[PDB]
């Protein structure tokens, strides 16, 4: 099996200067023809082109070549000492490509999807990101079924043909590697808008989407806007062409794709309307719409050297985004939600036998690389630099990485070192953030002796698969000190006194001297969650209540109440466990009151102060889990908050219709009042289900945007009466021909907690609108269903085959979806004996199927070996 390794990077023997494209596309095939203008590197290696398409032909100067295609590989060993043309022909059938990677057939229109190695089922290539060329792309199509022909760059020709076809020549000056390119063909709308960059140079800005689907755009346009705005004022960075197009399409495997001026969106992160789309859903969309925007100079003006340096792109696009929805609005409750996402998602990666650092040192399948860690604790890398440097520093660093590096193919070493030097400091031992695996554990304990408050911090970091040996990092630690009524209290530390510093933890073990201290102090600690790492202090139950009350920080306020949730769920697994009454929780539900009744909490913020942590928060460093013990101790949990409060989730719920004041539509004021009123519908029907009848009445009433719909619906999912799976019938009907709204129901009938999900689930395979060769539905039901802990973990094994079964018949179609479904069972290794065994039978019976795909391959391996 070929493994690609790191350490084996060699520049390439050949570049391409130019790429002529041309495209013929008929019913059913495409032929595409290139004319590609070569320059030897290494004089006289054999030319080496990658390639899945039919080869109908190749030529090397205008002559047939003597070439051999072996697997995915055509190698021509007699080529010319001096530049040389080489031109393919292929042939490809976009309808039957259900892989989304390549050309292929959505919606009767075609779509392209290079990154990252894409380009090379369309033709034949050096289909790597150190490549970069001069692109130019011809395209002829019939006019009444593809009147729409787009390609990256400027539109420089086109024309017509006596037999209905016609045809668009798209020239990109900007020399780009083959991950970038992109071609569109279809019956689509168009939405246009524009922008002048601040040096007064208008950009036309184009939305393409289906027809129906028009009046839903206009809040990604603004968005864009918005973006393009704040990349000119936070970075100093201007857009460079004339042209921005934008196009929708409902089966896509991501989110949504960069390519130069043509960037491709899955309809989810490009459509809203108040009456069909949360407010999180038009938060996704501002916050991908940036993303694929800053990818412009973030990726696209300087790339990515190899596949290895993806976080160089991703970390950094990451950051330029959560920077960009921070600065629109909200940031701390933003800030927090990161926080959130990384901990739920990205830290059990790091702890599970798929474990990767940031910039990994192998991978057999590189879309199997797309994580949460490249991406989020990517991001946490990039963000340590700002808080190291602040932000005029990490600008300075920003100023010298595209002196240096505009126009090249990069590395993450070359990003770190441009913040260096633009500072004149040392990040050496930073890069181990690239390298090193796992999370950081930080063990700490403080004591005030004299006038001094000595932190002592001691870091480690465990093995992972890849590696054992970790040195240590570093780590900035963000602190603070509170006194007894919890007011922050000023300290002395390197000449300056303040009430907060970074302190830089560089050693294995560091004592911290916070010298001038005249009061009793409990610090507050990782303010911002300065380092992705876990802390451990020695805190009391009284401790962290001052702190949820009395800190300035958000997140170690949010923390300590995360920590009174864990340490009230290890509470109830103790009763349980021994089969005695639950406890009473009184300090915890003491805390809860003062958070429900402060109305000096920003309301987004007190909704994620009653948020619980989920299950695989809970069972965090634990071995021989029964999930359905953590289910039971976190659901009992919920209830107790639910009944203790009852009177009081509706008077918030109360208070928050009235606050909300009719805004139906999106804006961040009038979402935040709505995300508090979902989390008491939430309680309120758990504390009393029958509640649902009486939602029922009055539901068109209270259906008056999907924020409301969806909250109403989610509160009421797990309620056993008849009643929950009349509304979901009633949902279904209303929006039947609302793709992204029937997301939403598939999502909803496999997340539900009733006994009965299983058979529902293969119900709502068989739906008229369902398709399982669709990534949205795929994900929003199966892969629902997979992350819904009593099913997928149910002591029968039913919840195991189902999904294994789902990964066996995803695969044969598209790899991409079932490398990410099978990480289900990224558990396995810590599951209590019962559920282990049956997890490994399903790992090996999808290891046992013939023509299994690499993707899910190196997955399953992972997992089992
Ligand atoms: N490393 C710099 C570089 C190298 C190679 C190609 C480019 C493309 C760019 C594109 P263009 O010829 O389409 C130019 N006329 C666009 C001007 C413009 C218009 C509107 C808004 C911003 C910029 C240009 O030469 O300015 C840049
Ligand atoms: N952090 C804001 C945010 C939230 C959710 C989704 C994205 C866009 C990103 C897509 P991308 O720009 O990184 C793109 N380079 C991923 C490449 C890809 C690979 C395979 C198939 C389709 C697309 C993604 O899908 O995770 C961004
Ligand atoms: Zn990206």
């Amino acid at each position: 099996k070929t493994v690609h390794y790191l350490k084996d990077y060699q520049t390439p023997a050949y570049h391409i200067l130019k790429t002529d494209l041309h495209f013929d596309i008929n019913e059913p095939q495409t032929v595409v023809k290139s004319r590609l203008t070569v320059e030897p590197q290494r004089v006289g290696e054999p030319l080496v082109l990658d390639g899945s398409a039919k080869l109908l032909s190749v030529k090397i100067n205008g002559a047939a070549a003597d070439y051999v295609l072996e697997g995915e590989t055509l190698t021509i060993a007699g080529v010319p000492s001096e530049r040389f043309t080489v031109e393919v022909e292929t042939e490809i059938l976009p309808a039957e490509n259900k892989s989304l990677m390549g050309l292929y057939a959505s919606g009767g229109n075609l779509f392209t999807q290079c990154e990252p190695e894409g380009f090379r089922k369309i033709t034949f290539y050096i289909d790597r990101p150190d490549v970069m060329s001069k692109f130019t792309t011809t395209i002829v199509a019939d006019k009444k079924r593809y009147p729409v022909l787009l390609s990256n760059g400027n539109k420089i020709d086109g024309g017509e043909f006596s037999d209905g076809r016609h045809w668009v020549k798209w020239e990109d000056p900007f020399s780009k590697p083959s991950y970038l390119f992109a071609l569109v063909a279809g019956d689509l709308a168009v939405t246009e808008d524009y922008f002048t960059t601040m040096s007064g140079r208008n950009v036309k800005i184009e939305f393409y989407t289906t027809e129906a689907d028009k009046p839903k755009v206009g809040f990604a346009v603004e968005s864009l806007k918005n973006a393009m705005k704040w990349d000119e004022t936070r970075f100093g960075l201007e857009y460079d062409l004339d042209i921005f197009m934008v196009v929708a399409v409902g089966d896509f495997n991501m989110g949504a794709m960069e390519n130069k001026g043509l960037n491709i969106f899955n309809t989810k992160f490009v459509l809203a309307d108040s009456r069909t789309a949360t407010d999180t859903d038009f938060e996704g969309i501002e916050s991908v719409v940036g993303h694929e925007y800053f990818h412009n100079w973030t990726g696209n003006r300087v790339t990515c050297r190899d596949w290895f340096q993806l976080s160089l792109k991703e970390g950094l696009t990451v950051f330029r985004d959560q920077e960009f929805s921070g600065d629109r609005a909200s940031r701390a409750v933003r800030r927090i939600e990161n926080i959130r996402l990384l901990r739920q998602h990205q830290f059990p990666e790091d702890a599970g036998p798929t474990a990767h650092p940031v910039r990994p040192a192998s991978y057999e399948e590189m879309n199997n690389f797309y994580t949460m860690t490249v991406y989020e604790k990517g991001a946490e890398v990039v963000r340590m630099y700002h808080t190291l440097l602040g932000e005029e520093g990490f600008q300075k660093g920003m100023k010298l990485y595209f002196q240096r590096h505009d126009g090249q193919a990069v590395t993450c070493d070359d990003f770190r070192a441009a913040m260096a030097d633009a500072n004149g400091i040392n990040l050496d031992q930073f890069a181990l953030w690239y390298s090193q695996a796992g999370t950081p554990v930080l063990e700490a304990e403080g004591r005030l002796k004299n006038n001094i408050f000595e932190l002592t911090v001691k870091q480690t970091v465990p093995p992972t698969p890849d590696m054992t040996d970790k040195q240590p990092m570093m780590i900035p630690v963000k602190v603070g000190l509170l006194n007894r009524n919890g007011e922050a209290v000023a300290f002395d530390y390197q000449g300056k006194r303040a009430t907060e510093a970074v302190l830089l933890l560089t050693e294995a073990e560091q004592t911290f001297l916070l010298e001038g201290v005249t009061e009793a102090v409990v610090p507050s600690l990782l303010r911002g969650f300065s380092a992705p790492v876990h802390l451990n202090y020695p805190y009391s139950d009284d401790d962290l209540l001052l702190l949820l009350a009395h800190d300035s920080d958000a997140f170690t306020r949010w923390e300590a109440a995360q920590t009174l949730y864990r340490r009230a769920v290890a509470a109830n697994l103790a009763t349980l466990s021994d089969g005695v009454e639950l406890p009473k929780h009184e300090k915890l539900l003491a805390a809860v009151e003062k958070v429900i009744s402060d109305d000096l909490l920003d309301n987004a913020f007190k909704a994620l102060l009653l948020g619980v942590p989920s299950e695989a928060e809970l069972w965090d460093g634990a071995e021989n889990i029964d999930p359905l013990r953590y289910h039971q101790a976190r659901e009992a949990l919920l209830d107790t908050l639910a009944v203790h409060f009852l009177p009081k989730w509706h008077e918030l719920n109360r208070q928050a219709a009235k606050q909300e004041n009719q805004s139906y539509e999106y804006s961040p004021e009038a979402a935040g009042w709505r995300t508090l009123r979902n989390v008491c519908r939430a309680f309120v029907l758990r504390a009393d289900p029958a509640h649902i009848e009486t939602v029922a009445e009055k539901y068109g009433e209270m259906a008056q945007n999907m924020t409301h719909e969806w909250g109403i619906l989610s509160a009421v999912n797990g309620n056993e009466s008849d009643t929950r799976n009349r509304l979901l019938a009633q949902f279904a009907d209303k929006f039947s021909d609302d793709a992204l709204v029937m997301d939403k129901y598939f999502a909803l009938v496999g997340s539900s907690r009733r006994s009965d999900t299983l058979q529902q689930v293969r119900t709502a395979l068989q739906h008229p609108k369902f398709s399982l060769e669709n990534p949205n539905k795929a994900r929003s039901l199966i892969g629902s269903f997979s992350r819904n802990v009593p099913h997928f973990h149910a002591e029968d094994g039913s919840g195991y085959r189902f999904i294994a079964d789902k990964v066996i018949e995803i695969d044969r179609f598209n790899p991409q979806v079932a490398a990410r479904l099978v990480q289900a069972f990224n558990l396995c290794n810590k599951l209590e004996p019962h559920r282990k065994n049956l997890v490994k039978q399903a790992l090996q019976r999808i290891r046992a199927q013939e023509g299994l795909s690499k993707d899910v391959g190196e997955i399953v391996g992972k997992i089992l070996d």
